């Protein structure tokens, strides 16, 4: 477990991993800047590639044809595809009607690129179609509206749009649609009336909402509230906000929770709750993900100093 | 609303009002000290009446025979009955096997809940008799589950809510630990300290900032009220110390008082720093057509009694 310091004032909007290295979208700029970090040598290189800020990233790998493409979704709705080996090979897919707020690589075996936009729409591209300039999506699901950004996808596929949890399968039709804005058992009502920022899929659905310290647990079948995890009370065992910023699952039982501060919780999901707690791991946990085995945690301190801890 | 400052370092464990004046059990002493406060003149008098700390008070009024008796249940299990008019008229009922942790006035009856999970029932008249035995003793819990609140009659014993109407059968028995699935586990695994009954059961647990709301019929959780989150709209503990219906009043471990709506579970009023710690909050009848709200808090200790009209 070592910490790699990014250059000063670098802000990381988004992250994808692949001498291990990671691709980063820069948030300290209004244009689209793509950065590359060698996890071994801690070397950092960047390049302005788009006109608007890069919101999320995805890595589409084609085993046949032996080619890896890095896909950047931008604030203007542009999907910029760049070749990993030869940067001179780059093109653009079909422009989205709003900003690209989610990029996911799914498999059904057929591979797909799911693209969630800020106007509540979900575009689906096929694995091969990513290579084609101006390529059109196979389908576009109108799940929400301009006020309900589609911000997270997890794997059947579950996703978060506004205050709704949606599900879809092979045929790409929305099967389950669960409204999480209202529940009588809510410990506090104002927290639940916020957009869902992350969804992790296990036996139940564990969701977190913007500026909310309460991780909600909903059932797939009954579509009702299974439970509540109040990070404020777990942290107090005192002025912590407990605002959840990221959720990450370990192999089967453990769930990682990054809070608005630099606190990281590790909870068991079978019969008890609390396993491990690390206070002041940073000033603010921003991203937390698993890569191939390996845990990556991107935080920032504030001038701004972004750091990437890995173990 | 007016405040009455009690003498310095006076600690009030229990409280009961009569017509205006109030009776207090003292908690700043290891013996059983009973105090009397005139709400008009703010005069304070006290007397050591028992060997162990007076834990709970009750006021048994007999309209026929025209007699008021003050009953004190203590840490040793003694039930001391004293005449309101003549202090020399005092006696002791049957000793309880553990400390008396609840006294309620409900034909009229006196319910006596003890720390070993038992509930003894006395009739209205039998309080006058020296060494009188209870009509019945219900063994609801054990030595580890104290019966600490009563409000058909509902009550709290350990982590269970019990119900009874005609004094010889425990009707409902609901386990409230089951709420571990919602908003915290350690808070739900605590003894019930207060229960208020309007349409659902609003219960609070020791060292818990979460008021649970349970259904009478389905015997399941209706809702949760997290005082920490309501207070933050920052280091407040939010530990609930008292509940009282009017709307629902909630006194917290701090000096904060919440006033919430029942039908909507919305926030009506919030009074920050009403004192340093709210301890007791109740309604009293200080005379004919006189409904009054009493709040006992404390702030090196200075206990204060705020009083206003409803
Ligand atoms: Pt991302
Ligand atoms: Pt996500
Ligand atoms: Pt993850
Ligand atoms: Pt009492
Ligand atoms: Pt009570
Ligand atoms: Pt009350």
């Amino acid at each position: 477990s070592r910490r790699i310091l990014l250059p000063k004032n670098v802000i990381v909007e988004c992250m994808v991993a692949t001498n291990a290295s990671i691709w980063l979208g820069c948030g300290h700029t209004d244009r689209g800047q793509l950065s590359f970090l060698d996890l071994n040598t801690e070397g950092y290189t960047s390049e302005e590639v788009a006109d608007s800020r890069i919101l999320c990233l995805a890595l589409v790998h084609l085993p046949v044809e032996k080619e890896s493409w890095i896909v950047s979704g931008t604030q203007s709705g542009t999907l910029l595809v760049i070749n990993t080996e030869d940067g001179k090979k780059r093109h653009t897919l079909e422009k989205m009607t709003d900003s690209v707020t989610c990029l996911y690589c799914n498999s059904f075996q057929k591979n797909f690129l799911l693209v969630g936009t800020a106007d509540g729409k979900l575009a689906i591209f096929e694995d091969k179609t990513v290579k084609l300039k101006g390529a059109a999506p196979l389908k576009i699901l109108n799940i929400g509206n301009v006020s309900t950004p589609l911000m997270c996808l997890s794997e059947v596929m579950w996703g978060g749009c506004g205050t709704k949890i949606f599900s879809f399968s092979n045929d790409f039709t929305i099967q389950k649609l669960i409204e999480t804005r209202t529940s009588q058992l809510f410990s506090y009502a104002a927290f639940s009336d916020s957009n869902i920022i992350t969804v992790v899929v296990d036996t139940a659905l564990y969701i977190a909402k913007q500026n909310s310290p309460v991780v909600e647990v909903w059932d797939k079948k009954t579509e009702k509230l299974c439970g509540l995890i109040d990070c404020v009370h777990f942290l107090r065992e005192m002025s912590y906000s407990g605002r959840v910023k990221t959720l990450c699952l370990q192999k089967n039982t453990a769930l990682w929770i990054g809070t608005g501060g630099g606190h990281i919780l590790l909870l068991d999901l079978s019969t008890r709750r609390l396993i491990r707690v690390i206070y002041n791991f940073c000033n603010s946990v921003r991203v937390m993900m698993t890569a191939q085995n390996v845990m990556l945690v991107l935080g920032y301190n504030r001038e701004i100093q972004s750091c990437l801890t890995v173990w």
